[PDB]
């Protein structure tokens, strides 16, 4: 009896790590969520590469009908396969809480997630990184309030993008934000398209600059840069994400 | 020619994803670093799992002197293995600069972090974090104003701690933080050790109370909570951290 948690990484099949796919080969029963995040990846890629059957479980079965998984590991040792570190969606953590709850043993494989792929695409400093926020289709208040709060204590804002019932991308992002608060448009801005693939679009500007570029297919992702740059932070979005010069003006 | 940066995840030699190992593999020269964290393994431990030498690299080779390791990649496919992800740690996004600037091309093969674990350990949520901050052995204002800045925004707080010359435990930075201001003392925090190895010691209390626990050996972590907290992240607490009731009065 056990349910294991295992991380996908962000892209393709061999993201996951070399203890992830023992413990897929492992298990008993393996099944596999896209609501919370996606890779490329099919379900038919992956049961190739593990070499046994892989189910999806839809939204209900994360949330209100999260009993029958955890029903599951009663009898069998199970994996939950979910896109990058399981828990930085709150979702595992409430499945987890019940499983713990319900005498059920579980376990939890670690994964990389995008937060730390932002980090290496851009140069910008994880530990310069305040609360994140998710932009959705329906209009909100929530990420410009979230986005003024880090940068009232000069920290960077990670915006992550709705995903259903299709992908935002950053484009509309930055639609969405001006037309809630009309002072995010001159804000520094970076979008990240693709984060994990190797082929990234990265590109620094003021946020109303960036309708101008073609970021390519989803998912995308967009970081709101605080008051200040370190230096170090400035060059590599100098080097890495094309900024403009003036982006040195952020520099104390 | 290619440099590589991959990370090795957080405890073992089988924390490194799949597309880290091929690219371990598949590259001429091997490099590893011990200075920005660590996992359990040794250097034998790593060799062995990747079937070749691995050569440590100190401070120097990966600051001042690493013009030396983007030479070699100038002329064949190096890897530098790094605990975690790579570029969590601020040194090695200026190797990456260096070498683009250079004309060597890079590539990151990323790795957990225990930035995003400490959640998966507390059922805290990832989006309420708020800056970072690493306690040092020695004195300084940095880790305290840093907790302060994330509870203004109603936050929570990460903290690293020194690594060097030996690391530091939960005890000790329990009192370093009290020892900056004590009423630190009375906020509440969760000490992890060793994140990662599935056998980890989580606890959560007010801070001076977690001297009061047998941590074990590093790493460790702590996270220093916000002003308030989601009803679902003080049910996580209560039932994987073992928290006290009194927590209750932040939700």
């Amino acid at each position: 009896s056990l349910l294991t948690f295992v991380g996908l990484g962000l892209w393709d099949v061999k993201d996951i790590s070399v203890k992830g796919l023992e413990a897929v080969r492992e298990a008993d029963e393996v099944y596999v969520e896209y609501y919370t995040s996606k890779l490329l990846s099919s379900i038919e890629e992956m049961e190739e590469f593990f070499g046994k059957r892989v189910v999806e479980l839809e939204r209900s079965d994360l949330e209100e009908n999260s009993f029958r998984l955890i029903e599951r590991a009663k009898s069998k040792s199970v994996v939950l396969l979910v896109p990058g570190d399981p828990m930085v969606a709150t979702t595992h953590s409430a499945i987890k809480l019940e499983a713990e709850r319900k005498g059920v043993k579980t376990r939890i494989i670690h994964g990389a997630s995008i937060s730390t792929a932002v980090c290496g695409l851009t140069g910008l400093h994880n530990y310069r990184f305040g609360k994140s926020a998710t932009v959705s289709w329906h209009r909100s208040q929530t990420p410009v309030n979230v986005i003024k709060a880090n940068r009232s204590i000069d920290a960077h804002t990670l915006l992550f993008l709705d995903l259903h019932p299709e992908p935002m991308t950053i484009g509309h992002a930055v639609e969405n934000l001006i037309a809630e608060d009309a002072q995010m448009k001159d804000l520094y801005a970076v979008g990240i398209a693709r984060a994990g693939s190797g082929e990234e679009v990265v590109k620094c500007d003021r946020l109303e600059n960036l309708k101008k570029i073609d970021f390519g297919k989803p998912l995308h992702v967009m970081v709101v840069l605080a008051k200040t740059l370190h230096f170090m932070e400035f060059e590599c979005l100098r080097e890495f994400a094309d900024a403009p010069a003036e982006l040195e003006r952020l520099v104390a």
